[PDB]
């Protein structure tokens, strides 16, 4: 039998693929999330892991039985490099176009963020991104019978997206939510509660959190799968049900309680 994976797994360790729900597959690693929406008219990737992850990714598409060349989208999470690290190797493997935000496009250009992202300091590079397709806050990627539906979740980043779609198993569908990190983390400068230096930069995040409690949650699944409590919803350690509609109440909710914490914590600094 597998041990699966632990949650506070190494953003490499190798995970065995699985299936999420339907047309929904997980492709990433033990510790960073990557999904995989499949049709029969090709598929679209969703998140890229580290910049060592591309192999993974890629071996992990191949062991279900889809071929990385029938992707003919990329979207993903947010412009960290443990999430966008292997964008540009995934871009060559698949030859899909990588949908972006206008705020994530410079650090996916240039390779690193500037100071608008909060982890400035301490990112790390990845390689820039060949082919990007500008998505609109609210655009929608389609392939095929696909469609995914982008919220925007500017916080933890500028550029952060969460992504909405359905999947079904037969008659039985299910809202799919990919939710974007809500963590208000930062390098040794940044102040979520220097307005001054990121006018509207804190209310935006706010307002994602609103805007992700909100979103019709049938099935949570998030970058870090440890935030979603992912291992105990899916694969050999699962004891929890995978379909839970508080999951993104309950996700954004934290999210609330943590960064005022942090605020907290600028206060007292
Ligand atoms: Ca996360
Ligand atoms: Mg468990
Ligand atoms: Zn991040
Ligand atoms: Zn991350």
């Amino acid at each position: 039998a597998s041990r699966g994976c632990a949650d506070d797994a190494g953003w490499n360790d190798p995970a065995m693929p699985l299936k999420v729900y339907g047309n929904t597959w997980y492709v990433g690693t033990c510790g960073i999330s990557a999904l995989l929406v499949t049709s029969d008219a090709g598929h679209i990737l969703v998140d890229a892991a580290t910049p060592q992850a591309g192999p993974q990714i890629l071996a992990n598409i191949r062991a279900l039985g889809f071929r990385p060349e029938d992707v003919r989208a990329i979207v993903f999470s947010h412009e960290h490099f443990d999430h966008a690290g292997s964008l540009a190797e995934l871009q060559k493997a698949t030859g899909a176009p990588v949908y972006a935000r206008a705020p994530a496009i410079d650090t996916l250009k240039r390779g690193l963020p500037d100071r608008t992202d909060p982890q400035f300091e301490v990112a790390e590079p990845v390689a820039p991104v060949a082919n990007i397709v500008t998505l609109a806050d609210d655009g929608v990627v389609s392939v095929g019978p696909l469609a995914l539906t982008a919220v925007a979740s500017p916080g933890h980043t500028p550029g952060g997206t969460s992504w909405t779609w359905r999947s079904c198993e037969g008659d039985d569908c299910r809202q799919m939510v990919y939710a974007d990190s809500l963590t208000a983390i930062s390098d040794d400068v940044f102040r979520y509660s220097d307005d001054a230096a990121h006018p509207g930069y804190l209310a935006a995040f706010r307002n994602t959190l609103a805007r992700v409690a909100a979103l019709d949650c049938d099935i949570l699944v998030t970058p870090h799968p440890s935030a979603s409590g992912l291992w105990n919803r899916i694969g050999p350690r699962a004891a929890a049900p995978l379909m839970d509609t508080t999951a993104c109440r309950r996700y954004a909710q934290g999210a609330r309680q943590r960064l005022e914490k942090r605020l907290a914590e600028e206060a007292a600094t």
